[PDB]
């Protein structure tokens, strides 16, 4: 039947591994109609790879929103938002829409502000179907600071959930363990640990995971299935990522469908 | 082997049917690594679908090109360029890269809705173009023939545009004829006729570009891109009362449509 319409409110990653590029790519891979409202443009210097974030004026941000909103998204994802104004508006449009799914990837960092954090806490967490911080973002969102363990991650998730998020996944990434990738998923009742092997290039892993979750929810998976299916999606992308230069390599967003499925072990902790 | 890297220099079609959205989606469908240097942001009024083109500052345009060029595209496509200076830089970045394929979709109009720009395309892009993909209006402008009303006028247009330096020319007729010309032979490309065609041209040029990057001859790339876009068109859907985009994934997901090829 008709493609589900999935909007991302996000920034452009010129390198095309992350940000709106990941979102659109992943939305397409998962057979949904992808759309974007750009908040910012990120570029990288040719010699050093230093990032430059160029914000987009609010008037064009709002023009993009009006269009994308008239089209009627079934699910919304947010990525790099950049300002409290934008953060606040991202929240407002979700509520104003007929969308049933709101996936918040609380971007703070790229590979290669309590201000925005508080605005994220205030305006986004209470409407979030799923929120997907990495280890660093989870400690900020929870106000616990540096999380060192599965049990600290459990603490962070309860705190974030109690601030309004219906479902929380914290990516433990290379910080928690480096032989295995652990994420902690929490739904208010039970803590699930999600585990896959590690092999290697993971630029855009985060966005891709949040983008896949949104598509999976748009297409009818429960948040649990959606998160688990997204972890598998991104694990394959990560395994088959490629070297772009001396600083970075993107995930291969098409790997799950074109190369292989990777097993995600799920356990209660 | 590694994913081929394909750059599009284009604008954002907020409706996500055409422009860079169509490009990236098409690029992804054809197993290539798609990238974009954004030239502008196109938005549409909710009530009238009036297009508003917000250009991006030239400084951010150039920072995006610097990053895309360091990554090293295997192929470059152009879409909406908007100014004669954007037109010139697009050609220059093609020449500066090690890219072997330059596909120019000389966009002048959008589904739903400067001859100085037309002159700029003729001077800067056409001499570098592996493939140029005008619709009927754009071909009449690039050729200077004005409104093309027949396969004879299209043949003339294609000859003129080839003579301006484009190596392969396809004029989309808009039954369902496209005219392909390589300098030696005129091939009429046809399928059955199917109105949710928003982004068909971008998708066609984007698929052409990916096919070329993945090793198909220009003839085969065009024929393959036509089948690709025909499926997308056939499976387009109604977005609102003004427009309906093509289904970029329809070739892979839904069905494969045969292209009839005939010399003319
Ligand atoms: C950074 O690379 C990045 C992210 C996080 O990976 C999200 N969005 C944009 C535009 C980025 O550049
Ligand atoms: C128009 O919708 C359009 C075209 C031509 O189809 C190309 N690029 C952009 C950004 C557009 O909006």
């Amino acid at each position: 039947g008709a493609l589900k319409k999935v909007l991302t409110i996000a920034g452009s990653d010129t390198s095309a591994g992350a940000g709106m590029q990941a979102d659109l790519k992943t939305f397409q891979e998962l057979d949904t109609y992808g759309m974007v409202a750009l908040t910012a443009i990120v570029t990288m210097d040719k010699d050093t790879w230093s990032h430059d974030v160029t914000p987009l004026p609010m008037d064009v941000f709002e023009k993009q929103l009006e269009t994308a909103l008239s089209i009627g998204p079934d699910a919304i994802k947010t990525g790099m938002l950049g300002t409290e104004e934008i953060i606040k508006r991202a929240g407002e449009v979700y509520e104003a829409s007929n969308a049933q799914y709101f996936v918040v990837d609380p971007v703070m960092v790229c590979k290669g502000n309590p201000g925005n954090t508080e605005a994220m806490i205030k305006y986004l967490l209470p409407k979030a179907t799923v929120v997907t911080p990495n280890l660093f973002e989870a400690g900020q969102l929870s106000g616990l600071g540096k999380l060192n363990s599965i049990e600290d991650m459990k603490k962070a998730a309860t705190i974030i959930f109690d601030k309004g998020a219906q479902h929380v996944i914290i990516k433990g990434g290379k910080a928690l363990d480096q032989d295995k990738s652990y994420d902690l998923y929490y739904d208010g009742q039970t803590f699930y640990q999600l585990t896959t092997d590690m092999f290697q290039y993971n630029h855009g892993a985060g966005c891709t995971f949040a983008a896949a979750t949104t598509a999976y929810l748009a297409n009818g998976k429960s948040p649990k299935e959606a998160v688990i299916s997204a972890k598998a999606f991104v694990a394959s992308a990560i395994k088959n990522g490629w070297k772009m230069n001396d600083f970075v390599g993107p995930v291969d967003h098409g790997a799950y469908n074109r190369i292989e499925h990777i097993d995600v072990e799920v356990t209660e902790v």
